[PDB]
């Protein structure tokens, strides 16, 4: 069933690209991975999950105050924009862009709603990446190669 798993991977990752969850920067990470460093993408995604959860925890606390420190919030969102962009999590990046516009306008409610969306987008791509990475591990353990 390696052949089947490979076809499932193609189809799953294609949905991620078509729906905007991943962009070409995720393919760039793949370019730096090969048989000599076969877990690089996993490692980089893992680092992103650890930093992103810290950022999101600090951000929810910060935005859900009566008066938001927009300067500090904007700097943390900006950091998350960069890190998400760098792994190809384009919908998370775009949510952060939206976020930063509402921070500049100093709109408390829109900041709160936009954080809710950044968090949702982060959890979506985290979950999908875990699924993708789990499938890859299965393919390789079964003796196959990941397509593309």
């Amino acid at each position: 069933e390696v052949g089947q798993m490979r076809r499932q991977w193609v189809d799953y990752i294609k949905s991620m690209f078509m729906e905007g969850f991943l962009d070409g920067q995720f393919l760039q990470l793949q370019q730096l991975q090969d048989e000599n460093n076969p877990e690089f993408v996993f490692e980089v995604v893992s680092l992103f999950f650890d930093d992103s959860e810290r950022i999101l925890k600090d951000l929810s606390f910060a935005v859900d105050q009566q008066s938001i420190d927009f300067k500090k919030v904007d700097a943390h969102v900006h950091q998350f924009k960069g890190s998400s962009a760098s792994i190809g999590a384009q919908r998370v990046k775009n949510s952060c862009v939206a976020f930063r516009n509402f921070c500049e306008e100093q709109n408390i409610d829109a900041c709160r709603r936009c954080l809710q969306q950044v968090k949702q987008e982060y959890l979506l791509v985290k979950n999908k990446l875990e699924t993708l990475l789990r499938l890859e591990q299965q393919i390789v353990a079964a003796g196959g190669s990941i397509p593309m």
